[PDB]
C-alpha cells in the first residue's frame, strides 16, 4: 500500500469537519483531546481515514440526538492510540469478538469493523478492540509508530 508520515491529529480534525454538520444537527456533545499536538505516525493515511470515518459514523448513529462522543489520541512512545467513545447501548458480551467478523450484520453489511480490523491489524500491525464504558462504548486502536 502507500505509507507516509503525517500528523494523526490533523487527520482526526479532517474527519470531524466531514461530520460537523451532522454532529451539530443532532446536538451531540463532541470532544477531541490529545496529549501531543503533533502526533506523528507512519501509516497509510487514506486507510486510517477510512477507519476514523467508520468509527465516527458508528458513534453518531449509536449515540443519537443529544448524545456524546469523545475522541482521544495518545502518543505512547513506540505506538499511538486513538479511542473513540460514545454514550449509548453496550456491546453484548457474547458479541465482543463477533462484531469484528465480516459475517456480523444488523437489520445490513455490518458495522465496518471487519475491514477496520483488517486495516489496523493486518495492514498496520496494530490492535483494535472495544470496551463498554460510562454508559456507552469505546473503540480503541493502536498502531506502531513505524512498521
Amino acid at each position: 500500500m502507500e505509507f507516509t508520515e503525517f500528523n494523526l491529529n490533523e487527520l482526526i480534525r479532517e474527519v470531524y469537519v466531514l461530520f460537523e454538520e451532522k454532529i451539530r444537527k443532532m446536538n451531540i456533545d463532541f470532544c477531541f483531546e490529545t496529549d501531543n499536538e503533533d502526533l506523528r505516525v507512519e501509516a497509510d493515511r487514506t486507510r486510517i481515514k477510512q477507519v476514523l470515518i467508520n468509527l465516527v459514523q458508528n458513534a453518531i448513529e449509536a449515540t443519537g440526538e443529544n448524545g456524546k462522543i469523545k475522541i482521544t489520541s495518545e502518543d505512547m512512545y513506540t505506538k499511538v492510540r486513538v479511542s473513540v467513545w460514545n454514550s449509548g447501548p453496550p456491546i453484548p458480551e457474547e458479541l465482543k469478538e463477533k462484531i469484528f467478523s465480516p459475517f456480523f450484520t444488523t437489520k445490513g453489511t455490518g458495522l465496518g469493523l471487519s475491514i477496520c480490523r483488517k486495516i489496523i491489524e493486518d495492514e498496520h500491525g496494530g490492535k483494535i478492540w472495544t470496551e463498554n464504558r460510562e454508559n456507552g462504548v469505546v473503540f480503541i486502536f493502536e498502531i506502531p509508530k513505524t512498521p
